[PDB]
């Protein structure tokens, strides 16, 4: 879905591709224009978060589907924030899809292909070299990001169901939001109909992925995508 | 492995059986005298913890393989403390069996047969009705229990690799250690040889289960079991 291209010690290129993968690599397809949409939406979200005082790796656009991003010492984590029950949570808590959580859930996943990205807690993280203070800072950022995105999206008739973040550390030792923010990494439901406007359309053949991602883009920007 | 028999609102009978189960019920066998050993060892450990100020459900012995225990509102948790890498941890962190942890790991598991007892974090626990203060108290108790047991066992040439606890709440709202403490619920390794003196002998056919459990009993008591 994405390619990283080194420029120097300070920055690199993050390039969004049209490739889509699901179910641990077993499902694959290419969607023309997906890269452009995910790149554009990431930029929109990064800029919004920066305005709200969230440090992100976003530096600038490099034309096409390319972003210039800050080089970081990456944490081997995927940080998932969940507002509504969906996806893997249904296999952890006996709650139905669509269940409204009384407060957000934050889950930490250890990025490790061989172990298939298992969930971890604060004690496992410490063994991996991540201090409890770092973990607390990471979850604090993720929860603030959640508030900003959910509020922003709700005013555009979209329910932020859940989303996945990655983080790294900059040269000052500050924790910086990295990776992407897109319909690939978030669950987005229409507020009126509850239908998926995200990667679940591809995961479960709910319709046309490109049309769903365009709809998100159009609702957010107020204009049709130019590509 | 165990049966619970209600007496009244204050207490019940916890009875230890000779049955052994492994790998989610797929492996079964009966070991003559296992119930007696697990009952006796639980009593020994409960008494030791009580002397060190740990609240446990232990009230008294009711002859044979029967303990009288306090009735509690049980938490739907299994709390696992790990000092040495073994078992399921090898599938979560890329560390070898026998790896010495820099500090103990505490894992919370949601007791739910349908979901196969998935691991959970503090956020999932809150959704299940368990406050962060309760979770903190539970882990504090578990970590203290760990120190007491590991110190006690090391002076008898046994390495406490890991163990599993359950807890409930008494009528005063205090958090009380429940279930059992035995070679069924702990990993015990000989300090000299590193060989299993616990349920792993049954799990992986490492030898005679009864002989292993007797050895633990003999090392702890200083005398051969009478049954």
């Amino acid at each position: 879905a994405k390619k990283m291209i080194p420029i120097d010690d300070d920055k690199l290129i993050m390039e969004f591709k049209d490739d889509a993968t699901a179910f641990d690599g077993t499902k694959k397809a290419r969607f023309k224009g997906k890269g452009w949409l995910n790149a554009q939406l990431s930029v929109i979200f990064f800029k919004l978060l920066e305005e709200h005082g969230i440090k992100t790796h976003f530096i600038g656009v490099a034309g096409g589907n390319r972003l210039i991003v800050e080089k970081l010492d990456m944490y081997p984590l995927e940080v998932v924030v969940r507002n509504v029950v969906a996806g893997s949570l249904k296999k952890r808590l006996p709650l139905p899809e669509g269940y409204e959580l009384p407060e957000p859930i934050v889950e930490l996943y250890y990025k490790n292909d061989e172990l298939h990205d298992p969930m971890i807690n604060y004690y496992h993280a410490k063994v991996l070299g991540i201090s409890l203070d770092e973990i607390k800072k990471i979850e604090e950022i993720a929860l603030k990001v959640n508030e900003i995105l959910k509020d922003y999206l709700a005013k555009k008739g979209i329910i932020l169901v859940d989303f996945k973040l990655e983080f790294g550390k900059d040269k000052n030792g500050d924790i910086v939001l990295a990776d992407e923010i897109s319909p690939d990494t978030c669950r987005f439901w229409d507020a009126k109909t509850k239908r998926s406007l995200d990667k679940d359309v591809f995961r479960f053949d709910k319709g046309d992925l490109i049309e769903a991602y365009k709809e998100i883009y159009e609702r957010i920007t107020g204009e049709k995508p130019e590509f």
